[PDB]
């Protein structure tokens, strides 16, 4: 147990899928997993462990912003033994030919935040995922057809900016989608040495101002989820 | 209702109290307001409205972190008419005349963060709390025999932070006390024109490693509720 | 004596007011202050220390800007004893909403200048002044019949700028008033473990270009350096 | 032509190797290339165009450092049509298990440089190479029998840093390999559109002051010669 | 007349010696000018104007701190058409080579002040000295028979800075000495397109703590005003 | 001897004149120097040693941009005893006043770049250059009937560059040209103890885009070579 984890060592498992949502956690645990047991719930931050096709596979949410997630990735890798830390999550879109439903790898994570500048002396830190991961759920992907974009992801750490001319300077470098803690979660594995992956769901467009139709919207989440639990698979072998 | 809060116009009132853990807010609604009903669920972010002494008061969590609380801070103010936010917490103190059990009333807030420097044109921007609100917390403070200590609080962006050097500037300028999220609140009020205060309670000491007990944790938080309860009656004259 | 004072300990009270000009110091020794005499004037900044209503209290000038009052602040603070330092002084506004003769208190102060961060290691310190000197100051002005506005104010470290769009972040983000010194002072009392204040007299609206006249004042300056003596009374009870 | 390069569109073939020495690109040219003809030297720095295998191929050294390498890529990327480039050099390794001779891949890749914040409104950009291109090489080099390290390279701007400090905080972080252009590199091929990867060998150990022999540098680098050459093969596949 | 300057178009010669103590500009006024006379006195701040050698010069003191400095040469360049300003103050050296009573001119001038980033974009500006002004310093050195040291000067913000480490890293670069205003007067000039220069006697060593004696001080002082009065003949040619 | 220079001491002359192109170095050397003996030729980067009215000088090119000039540089003072460099190129003129075919001397060197920074702890470092030197080269130009410009040159790190604005900003405070390189130069001088000097002709400008004939091209080159030569001849007496 630690400050934010009400859970005993070997009470997850080696890889750990992190929605935002809490509930999304339970959702995932009793949609996708088997024999799942809640393992974690101390701030209402959901928890739970089970089997998927054999494989133990945890599930828990990871709050919203950089400093949420990465408090939470912190205590599981280090007094939890966690390996690889895969985020599904949703991603609003900039650039007009990425469509709604499309699923994104973020291969690297720009940012707003300052986490990165503390831990590397002001200099440009690459927030960058695994490439094992990354090329695992591509190749989990397209094996359930669908045609995923690995590129750059944008973590904002105010959901409402102020400044709105941000969003034409990410599309003329072409970042696929914008979400709020794909570069923390991408510092705290370099830092404490883990694996980490970030795949998101396009769920509404900056400029086509369109957003998913419920029905729709969760078809594509399990889409996403599948393409995770599947990588993860894909990666041990 | 928003994307983050299921509510609509009038089911909070102008006044909300914000502990970190939606736990919290549950237990203050069920033990100090009279007739709570749940007014937000989405995230497991639970949201209460009720009465005290026929003041009409709502309590509410934020979550971990300035992202996380500076969008719900944001919502309540312009989509629900919040006027005023009053953040309950604890805080570690670096100082060793501040002891355990100690409230901190947050006048300033220092902070590693970059939010207030993308608002603030990369300048200086003090992240202050309202005077009569913090004038109004030395008052209850008072009457309850509570000595508060008024000064600056430091609003981390890690709670697991790579530099521990930092603990002796914070101590070296005097911070009363190092949480996460007080200059977030105070840059969002600013931004939309409302007022806030964050209160806080010391349950750790960082030089003398000092914690507080779960039963005193329990008594100094009520104290801690006890007092931005009458604070918000004080500020109604 | 020091290289910027010419006097020894005990010839300075334990609290200092600080105007800008050292001919406004030699005013309110003679208009204000009982058997006061001269007991500093090395570079001009005219020095005094006399009595009001029997207490002890000195008035000296600081000069423009915060490395010139950051001199003269730490000095007093470390070679002169001064415990309490009461900066009074002009300021423009910004805000539509503020008019002039307006009496701003400054709670905290933003600033352009680096000053803060080189002590601060690049982060975000909050310059605040002393919650007890800041009641102090809006009691008297109550007693007088005037009602103080409290908040942010902002040092200015180039009076003649070439960014005219700073204004505008300034009024969206409620500073009260621009002016050049209090971020220093503030730097200076957390640095050195004293406390300070700084109340200003609003002389013109940067927005709307109008200045005071040379006879109203007259009378604010007055109305003003009345409080800041009854304000150091008040914190003497 | 453009003011850096004497050749006329159509010279240079859709992908072009690009090596830092001139001499370097003119090896390649006539140890691995059929045909291959010199395309521009406008400053010595020697470009050829051949062909491997049937398809074409331009190879162009690029020069040291961000500011010359910048200038190259952009050019051929506007003016020459060119799709992809790949950097072949050298770098050296400051973690313990990256040994000599090892191939490493630069996934992503951090900097000292000011150039990206130039371009990213002072936020943090993530460098990065064409995901495509990596899982390519890294194929091409499983293929030829040697294992590639896939990950983050560090982009210098000073060969001779005055800061010896930071290559711990490089080591903490685990980057693989400290170069000069990479991150400048993936920079313009972001601007303008276009894709790119860099591949380097450790030559150099920085802690354990070690270096390659001559031998051992001629032949290592013939490995990676050939790990670009395949890998564009297996992309057009 | 301007804000800080009562004085009348006219009323300045087109060159002005600006002594940090207003009462340097007294004595310098009284001691090397002929028929001089007050032309300015507001804040303290003596400014006189008189003849030496039939060229009509003027002499004003400019406060402490770039802040102040910046305020009185910016309406004295705009309002009152001085086309050249000098500097005349004292210096402490850093460098071990370097000896009390050393005459040094600042060609230019490094800085801890924000003030050059906010007129050049965050950029580095090579806060320098006009040429001509600079090489006829040197010459009338020369002839009064002494050797100047020309180079770099640091203008500093904080004169009680918390950081004694800096002071290794001026010596490390080779700096002259360090005052607080070369800078502010150096970026004003060129925001305004005057010309501008700055001129030292080594009061002190940071190093060795030695400070020079009155009696030496005085003479040194003389010496360097000659220089500065010397070198506004040879430009007039 | 060095990873970049295939020399031996003694082979450079104490004095080293860089143009920006290797190409250019030869001629220089087969144009003006006597006897010229090739002296290095490892990256292409053509290094000469020869005899000009019997002082002996070497020639050698240095790349484009900070990070390549940087390490030319720091070989040269630190490991084949050159005591001063002089850096002979073309720049763009911004001012409408600065005419074509003019001669620019860089007393100053604003940047683009971070690599100053690095070296002076994140503070504003003056890169200037030696005044001797550049005071023998206004000479030996007004010699030659040529009227020199003396002030500030910016130093690019981007030739490409996206933010178009900072051409209207380097107007304003009168910078004389943009290149790629003195204010590197100028920073490894002053690291190393070494004297440097850039001179520069305008060849075009960056507004008004007037281009200028090669063969006036070759003229102007040529005089700015006589001028930098004859400097050095002065700088002997």
């Amino acid at each position: 147990a630690t400050p934010h984890i009400n859970a005993e060592m070997g009470d997850f498992a080696d890889v750990v899928l992190m929605p935002g949502d809490p509930l999304r956690a339970k959702y995932i645990a009793e949609t996708f997993l088997e024999d799942a047991r809640e393992v974690n719930n101390v701030r209402g931050m959901l928890g739970f462990t089970g089997t998927y096709k054999g494989r133990k596979i945890s599930v828990m949410g990871h709050g919203m912003g950089i400093p949420s997630c990465s408090i939470y990735t912190k205590e599981l890798i280090t007094d939890f033994g966690v390996k690889k830390i895969i985020r599904v999550g949703s991603c609003g879109a900039v650039l007009p030919h990425v469509k709604l439903r499309d699923v994104v790898i973020g291969m690297g994570a720009c940012t707003d935040s300052k986490v990165n500048r503390i831990r590397f002396k002001d200099h440009d830190f690459a927030a960058i995922a695994d490439f094992d991961m990354v090329r695992n759920a591509v190749d989990a992907a397209k094996a359930l057809g669908i045609d995923a974009r690995v590129g750059n992801l944008f973590s904002a750490d105010l959901f409402y900016s102020p400044d709105g001319e941000m969003f034409d300077v990410m599309e003329k470098y072409g970042i696929l989608g914008v979400e709020m803690e794909a570069a923390g979660i991408y510092g705290v594995a370099a830092e404490f040495g883990a694996k980490a992956l970030t795949i998101c769901t396009v769920s509404d467009h900056i400029r086509t101002h369109e957003q998913t139709t419920a029905a729709e919207r969760q078809t594509t989440f399990n889409d996403m989820i599948k393409i995770a639990l599947e990588s993860v698979l894909l990666g041990d072998k």
